[PDB]
């Protein structure tokens, strides 16, 4: 049967309803603030973890980016299950109300931990998440819509008992101190969310690995430390080396126990394969200083670029390298805006800030980034890119944009960041931090991590150690093109 | 080669032609009437019935609803075709020409069958369907559209030898005695359809389970007996039983033959399964007089409702209970209509007879229901949340619609009526039958069967069963809201 | 890193630039004439050959038929790997600027080929492909868009050294002599950039079998003989003697060798099937001078025809059939266009040239085939079915429209031209070949080919031998309809 509770939360009362709806779900809760309500589901059933948001069109009235807010609840939630679980996990949460003040996506976040709760479930919470904006010189959580369209600050923080896990933030050129003062105010209601969660609960009252690891770990080591190898070469060598494990497998017949053991898991083989690769790799960075392809802990790998790359009928025109990952980045101007695809939220997130106000250029502005190659960040690479395609065609911008990603190894007490980091040190790294702006400031942030969580103190080192990794592929950008062109294209 | 038959049928002549389209078909047909044709197929091949219709444009005109009317060919066809049949069985249905009286939907129906004949397919038919409506005080076979827009019925028949196999209508609160006749009025063309059909056919010439049973038995009647299992609880112990007979089968090695007899069929352990939970359910219901959460024959589960469980910007809001089958309706009133979607058909059907007419009320109707809990009639808890949203939303409706599902057990000259029914009451039972509507009388009609038909008599029993059911269902969501509310929503 | 180099050709210099982007492909160019540009990639992969082309809007200006040139692409490409690859292959083509004289699709073709050399992956290229128009009295190569919309004929032709693997054409009415002429006159252009691309890879330095062979060849031989036997029977015998040959080796345990072979290829019976099949098909050809059903290697299948088969609602209605081919046409006249939709590009391609000037009939012509059986050219069945039905209509078309599809059996010297190919005889075959038109001329023309080309010589001869199957086709549709109607439909 229904039961409310509501939460003395900064001004705006979180109210949760649970027992009223979804009785055959695992857990549910009604969770509403001012007159916002999201009914979020979640339920274990035998077989992994499906997350649909549904923004229904009455809860304002209906008329004859729900994806991003799909991936809002889902990357929060992940990482704190057990990674031994092989049931399936349902989590649903439709938005049956909208009040014109309060955005209902981070109240699907927070619920989705409380469903889950109720469910009773395995996992390392409870989670949740809060907005921040900033309005003049005041931060404010959960701002209403009118904060966020008129502020400098629009970020998410999601976090848990042990840290933040999950950051997701656009920003007019903010300087590190604030933003690292906004995720640290807004991690602190996130604690004060926690708690009355653990409240809630008290309330309601709630063989064959050896063998491969044997067999391959002293090959995987050497690999690791071969730095001339490209990236390409060192997946065709681990490629091999895995092979010839199960070459060996399939040599021996039905009479040994390990080949009915891995006949037991067709993919047994994968797992422990990457699980001997992430060790040798995070040894590899911890006590050596050095990463997989030779360097340093803070090295940006080479870049280079170009301006024009197309005829000038695309109006602007540029293309990026780092090591090898590739963006061709294409600018249309038209007529009667500024909107990007990715082939693209975080990128147009932070380009925003520097576009020129219609008063000055009254085009509606079209970015297409190419990914030809991925390594890294091509989110990152669609930023750089974009800002010089933005030059080729002559768009006056405030100032330049760049980013990096930066990556974490966590081995205990020992704790690296990474900068620029290579794909296999985000498959087996414990981050992927992208952070992007100016020589100002900070304009786009997105943070995903594999484990429980961050202290705030790393995420503060982190983001100093990006300016950085920002500036140097900034500052090496403006080789190719220091200034917006004066003029536009013929076929402008 | 091409040969005509014409088939006089109340006034408009029904056409056949066999011999002129499709020659790779295993049989064909094209049926006509007036000016409307269609071409129906039939093709068993190795391999399971897939029907697709399709409305061409060039058949009224073409320029630069359908899987309901797939809908209607299948339901009828299904459960005429012997269980044992894994074949594929592929019946298409296009639509070539419309006449602008008469309604090309029934024609397909009786097609279908009329092309598994030529195919010589085994199925217990033949089955043919038509259309009935009702002008002033005339009952209608096949009516035009304009006697569908202006008459007070509108009313499907599929029949066959051995009764009458679907139903699907809309009505304006017409008394059951009206429908009834109706429907046997119907029923009576359709056997002079299934004739000339038959004389069609006389003129073109046309080990493991016992194993599975003495282990398992003794434990079904066991959970079927304990009727203060809630559902949830019933499907996970029923389950436990098949998993530990799927433990024993694996405990013996690969020298047993039922091993390999069950190797040779990967499914065969649920069919059997469910088969034996049929036969004990069915005997629990003919035998001894009670359903399998201890309830008569009439009686209806537990109902629940409230009203604005949203905030008053859904304009109307509605929560439904019947047991574990939850539905929340929500109301949007706007400007220059009336219809409903399922997340639908049959409940639009079921409200429309009961909305003002535009000169009282002139907002266009919006209404949505979120079926949050499934276990019998979530289209029947549609209507009866739709009526609490109206309600609430202070739509002034002529009366309250209201609705149940009957189902039958038909053991033989055993023949039971079950109202409201369970999941598993749906799947074991012979017959899903929805009856909606007011005081006064039926508005919306939908039936399914799994077994070759049903004679009239046992239809006009369950029409007034089920009266009792919707009175009982209607007379206590009055004790929520006994009428609409005289104002409208300040958000509306 | 990145490298130009130009190719004169025809006036229009074709660039390629490698090294320059997609850095993880197997290989990469930028090809480019004018100021259209195409990026072509290719990728072989461990597992079968995906063509993907995307037109980009920012090309030419963005603002908020590819898969036909994803076709054009793929079809000469197929034929040229050889038969036993098994590696996934990925072709890309991003066509990244418009010159609005130079169209990009026969770019991406060449690119393809180019990007596979610098993969270096095995196949018997490499192939080009250019587009023929002919304004006035000249032919001219890679027309620009504007002779495309004036000219005559607007043709491809892709080649390789062993000779045409692809045509693809549109003309108005234009004579055998002067398509052979422009297919010649084309290929030469594709051997000049056959050469120079030649010149590119020397600049940058680039058991079971046999027991279903005899089992089942004397079998094959008898139902391959049995003329009188049609197309479904054949069928069903075949798969007899397939089936048998299962069941033998189903019969013997897994102690024998072939058991454990072929469970390790669960297809290669239907492989090796179909290629003792396709022997025996051809031998009876080559040799004996009969096909599979008895028919002279120039003979027509037997063709039936009838206008007015649908209510006079359908402006327009014809049946066509060539053995168990058979095609609906079904004609709408509107108001404010000529398009045909097939259930489509290669019909209304060969219906436009003799449709009225807008003077005359100012309808909005619209053109239905429903395929309702296929055995052969059901693309040319829905041209011939599509003329009756504008006749029909009373559409005063200059001339009516017929064609037929040729085969070749290649069996080394030996050369073999079919008309009117049965399903099997495309399958087994070396090539099909549609040709479209009138009295005067051709109008429209696919070639596809699974053999690495042929000369032009044998292209003339096919053509010549589809002249008289369109000529024969078309003289007898005469017989059922010989002049459009004078007058229209009431209904349209
Ligand atoms: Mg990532
Ligand atoms: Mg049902
Ligand atoms: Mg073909």
């Amino acid at each position: 049967a229904e039961f409310e509770k509501s939460i003395s939360f900064d001004g705006r009362d979180i109210r949760l309803k649970v027992g009223l709806l979804a009785p055959q779900a695992g857990g549910s809760v009604l969770i509403e603030s001012g007159d916002t309500a999201v009914l979020v589901t979640a339920t274990r059933s035998p077989g992994p973890l499906t997350v649909d948001y549904e923004e229904r069109l009455y809860a304002a009235g209906r008329i004859p980016k729900t994806i991003l807010t799909s991936r809002l609840i889902d990357r929060p939630l992940r990482p704190l299950f057990p990674s031994w679980l092989r049931d399936d996990l349902q989590v649903v949460a439709l938005t049956m109300s909208m009040d014109e003040q309060v955005p209902p996506d981070v109240l699907a976040v927070t619920g989705a931990s409380i469903a889950t709760l109720i469910a009773k479930i395995p996992f390392n919470g409870p989670m949740a998440a809060v907005r921040v904006g900033l309005v003049g010189d005041d931060f404010i959580i959960n701002p209403t819509y009118a904060e966020i369209e008129a502020g400098d600050l629009d970020l998410v923080v999601a976090g848990s008992p042990h840290g933040v896990i999950m950051v997701e933030a656009g920003a007019n050129q903010l300087p590190e101190r604030d933003i690292i003062e906004a995720i640290d105010f807004g991690y602190e209601a996130v604690r004060d969310l926690i708690k009355a969660q653990l409240d809630l609960v008290a309330e309601l009252g709630l063989t064959l690995e050896n063998y491969i690891r044997d067999r391959a770990s002293d090959e995987i080591k050497k690999i690791l430390a071969q730095f001339e190898l490209t990236k390409p070469e060192r997946d065709a060598a681990l490629d091999v080396v895995k092979d010839n494990i199960a070459t060996a497998i399939a040599e021996l017949p039905e009479e040994d126990p390990i080949r009915l053991a891995a006949t037991a898991n067709s993919k047994a083989l994968g797992n422990t394969f990457k699980d001997i690769t992430k060790y040798f790799m995070r040894r590899q960075i911890v006590e050596d200083n050095v990463r997989v392809d030779g360097r340093k802990l803070d090295q940006v790998r080479p870049v280079s670029s170009q301006v024009g790359v197309l005829p000038k009928r695309v109006h602007g025109s540029g293309l990026f390298n780092r090591g090898l990952t590739q963006v061709l980045s294409a600018c249309t101007l038209g007529t009667p805006r500024y909107l990007h695809h990715y082939n693209g939220a975080l990128a147009e997130r932070a380009i925003l800030p520097v576009l020129p106000p219609k008063e000055q250029f009254p085009y509606v502005i079209r970015v297409v980034s190419e990914v030809l190659s991925s390594n890294g960040s091509t989110s990152m690479g669609s930023v750089c890119g974009s800002t010089l395609a933005l030059m080729d065609a002559g768009v006056p911008i405030l100032k330049p944009v760049s980013g990096a990603a930066m990556g974490l190894i966590k081995e205990g007490d020992e704790v690296r960041v990474l900068t620029d980091i290579q794909g296999i040190e985000d498959f087996l790294g414990d981050m992927d931090f992208k952070v992007a702006g100016t020589d100002a400031g900070i304009t786009a942030l997105q943070m995903d991590m594999k484990i429980s969580g961050l202290s705030l103190e790393v995420i503060a080192q982190a983001i100093h150690q990006a300016k950085d990794a920002r500036l140097h592929i900034l500052d090496k950008m403006l080789q190719t093109i220091d200034q917006p062109r004066t003029e536009t294209s013929p076929y402008a």
